[PDB]
């Protein structure tokens, strides 16, 4: 058990002197330092896209905070009325007052029926496009790149003791432990090699994420249509009416 | 009582961000300009096509990312639009009224 | 360095935060006025 | 309003840069800044000399704050000659010396009142007025000197002529109030001379008190000693 924590020693006066500048790192294989920074660069870009959405989607930031706090209080957030249909019923009411034969009545009294319709639309849009665009991509970001995030810790963690042992043999003297480390530099090698074909296996998995991204921004695109189309008809009719 | 509910309630739906609404209120106040914030529509575009530019512009994924990101922009401006002529047709007049014969 | 960067995006929002000059006549008026009320 | 964080903003950000090193710091004329010291300088010293002085006079703190003792320990020395028989002669000292001892007492009482109005009153005058006074005028004229600065920062940063041209004016303008707050401190430092010569007549004053009080105990002491 102790030795474990001369391993971590060892780990970790490797990367001070390497940082000290007075060590150098053993390079990747430009193929694998190619993989890892592709990866990275989706993910970045996935999560940037992914939060800008979703405040399209709920341009009130307070309301979002308030969800945050019940999430963590796992409790349930009250629902809430959305501005169009809100704005229908306050309408409807004032039209009921000023009199149904009224004109300014009539009008009032038809708009906010217009209003709430296209509130209804909006949630058949919110909840769509959540259902088939924001979780698609939050479920890769959660998962595959954490794997890879592990993996990317192992080699880096194996490259530690391979430059250690580097170290430890370039400053050998003594012709029988100089051996010791030429078979310890060995041992490490072989291990080092091992993780790096491990790393580069998950990494070629990458290439399918981006097709399957795609599939889902063509879905939200047909929501967004669907949302703007049923308004745009919904006012038609309500000209008519009016 | 019913024109000041409609009036306001239909500027919520307009600007649905309360935290502009304060920052306008302050600037009003400072009588200074507000800062011409960009919109969520045209931000997300940015983003896409950045995105897209980054992954390369020949994948086809690059392609689409770029072109979604170029018609959000053109929402986004023409939701300015549309918020400019309410203002100045609709809301005014109202506001004239309350604010004017009212006191009267 | 860095600090002279966001010192720079400091003095930005503080541009954030922060003119056809009238005919003195009419500006001299406007003073009065608002000194009187 | 507004107008007032603008002001503040633009002092900071200069101070800052010059506390840093990056900016270069406009120095006052040797004259202001001689007179500044030396106002400085008396009223530090004048502090501690008064508020020691009180202490000498009344050493209990909360007597400060506010019977003396000579006259409580009169008071007792009294009481016991009763008990032990105001006939028998060491009750008869003891209640002469009692006496004797308020008698004291009193004399101290006087010096207290005499002094702090003909010694303490003044210094505390001179601190509570000429030092404030100039430190109000100082203050506003560290600020008026950063605006000064803060304007050649623009200047130096104008590279436009028309804006280096404003920033002049500007500069002109910061300069004119810059150098009319440092006269005004000049004229407040010019009393500190005055307070000097009237500070010197306060402390014969309080020699004198001292004096009094020392001569009145010692005939009080004789006297107890014939007595006895």
């Amino acid at each position: 058990l102790a030795a474990d924590a001369g391993t971590f020693l060892s780990r970790a006066v490797q990367f001070t002197e390497e940082k000290l500048g007075q060590a150098e790192k053993t390079e990747l294989d430009a193929h694998l330092e190619n993989l890892l920074s592709k990866a990275e660069c989706t993910k970045i870009w996935t999560e940037k896209i992914m939060k800008q959405t979703e405040v399209l989607l709920q341009p009130n930031p307070n309301a979002r905070i308030e969800e945050f706090v019940y999430e963590k209080l796992d409790r349930k957030a009250p629902s809430r009325i959305n501005n169009p249909e809100l704005l229908g019923q306050y309408m409807i009411d004032a039209g009921t007052e000023f009199g149904p034969g009224t004109a300014y009545g009539n009008a009032l009294i038809k708009c906010g029926e217009t209003q709430k319709r296209i509130g209804t639309a909006d949630r058949e849009l919110i909840q769509t496009s959540a259902l088939n665009f924001l979780t698609p991509l939050r479920n890769f970001i959660e998962g595959d790149y954490k794997t890879i995030a592990k993996e990317r810790k192992l080699l880096q963690n194996k490259r530690l003791d391979l430059d250690a042992a580097k170290t430890r043999l370039k400053k050998a003297k003594a012709a029988e432990t100089r051996n010791s480390s030429e078979q310890e530099l060995r041992i490490t090698q072989s291990e080092f090699d091992r993780q790096a074909e491990i790393t580069r296996l998950l990494l070629e998995g990458i290439s399918s994420t981006h097709a399957h991204h795609l599939r889902c921004l063509n879905d939200f695109v047909e929501a967004q249509m669907t949302y703007y189309a049923q308004c745009y008809q919904y006012m038609l009719d309500l000209q008519k009416q009016l």
